[PDB]
């Protein structure tokens, strides 16, 4: 949206409530070296330089069925608006296809719906999963095929894993893990979200397991995960509040 020096991109923000992809571009300015690594990924500190619509880059993943025609409101134009600091993530170089960016952003914005979930029954601490957008970083060179990263807000305090998605229960706290419970009874089992890791009770990059192992990237690791996660899981005061089951 902005004149100033940049890089182009675009922008899939996930709406899980008309269950569309909203498409829109962006200028961004991304730092050279990274501030933190993962496992598979690297965070960089980015700025953005305004969000505008898709108009001038004409359309397939996802599919036209699956993209909202209309796109004058999202999240992005108010969480990214000119200025805004925010988390730009991409893959070492190594495993990631164009498929896994998009069902990870969506995962995110699965969890950040049950998180909404988790908070209508009041805890004694409310809970949230940040808003994660796929970017197309079209401006940067193609083996093919386009650079693509996933971007989030900036969380600014001391960022803590409290489960991974394979039963490691890295804190003390209870409320990710109750969360991780409640996911999971009240899906009837047919989900659980782990990975619980951000700043404070803000979250971000969880991971979600279900029993076939479908989808939800490939850190669904279906039945074992499920059960890896039982094995480790002590009830606490959190659950209890929320009436969960001691059984699984
Ligand atoms: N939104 C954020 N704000 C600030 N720091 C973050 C944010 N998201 C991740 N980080 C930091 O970057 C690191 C790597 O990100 P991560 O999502 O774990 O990548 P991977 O795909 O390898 O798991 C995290 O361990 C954390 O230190
Ligand atoms: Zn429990």
């Amino acid at each position: 949206i902005s004149s100033e020096t940049g890089e182009m991109g675009i922008l899939w923000e996930f709406d899980p409530i008309i269950n569309k992809w909203i498409r829109l571009s962006m200028k961004l300015k991304v730092e050279r070296k990274p501030f933190a690594e993962g496992a598979l990924r690297e965070a960089y500190h980015t700025v953005s330089l305004g969000v505008g619509t898709d108009e001038n880059y004409p359309l397939l993943f996802p599919p036209i069925e699956m993209i909202s025609p209309i796109s004058k409101n999202n999240e992005a134009m108010t969480q990214l608006k000119n200025g805004t600091k925010f988390v730009l993530k991409l893959y070492k170089k190594e495993q990631a296809s164009r498929e896994l960016y998009f069902e990870d952003v969506k995962m995110q914005m699965v969890c950040r719906d049950w998180g909404n979930k988790f908070n209508q029954k009041k805890p004694p601490k409310k809970i949230e999963f940040l808003m994660s957008w796929v970017v197309e970083l079209i401006d940067r060179s193609p083996n093919g095929q386009p650079i693509l990263c996933s971007i989030e807000p900036l969380l600014v305090g001391e960022f803590k894993k409290n489960n991974s998605n394979y039963g490691a229960v890295l804190t003390n706290r209870s409320t990710p893990q109750a969360f991780s419970h409640f996911t999971y009874e009240l899906s009837n089992k047919q989900m659980i979200v782990v990975d619980i890791q951000g700043v404070d009770d803000l979250y971000t990059d969880p991971q979600i397991h279900t029993p076939d192992g479908k989808g939800f990237g490939l850190g669904n690791l279906g039945k074992a995960g499920i059960n890896k996660f039982i094995t480790t899981h002590k009830c606490n005061a959190v659950c209890a509040l929320l009436d969960l089951d001691v059984k699984l």
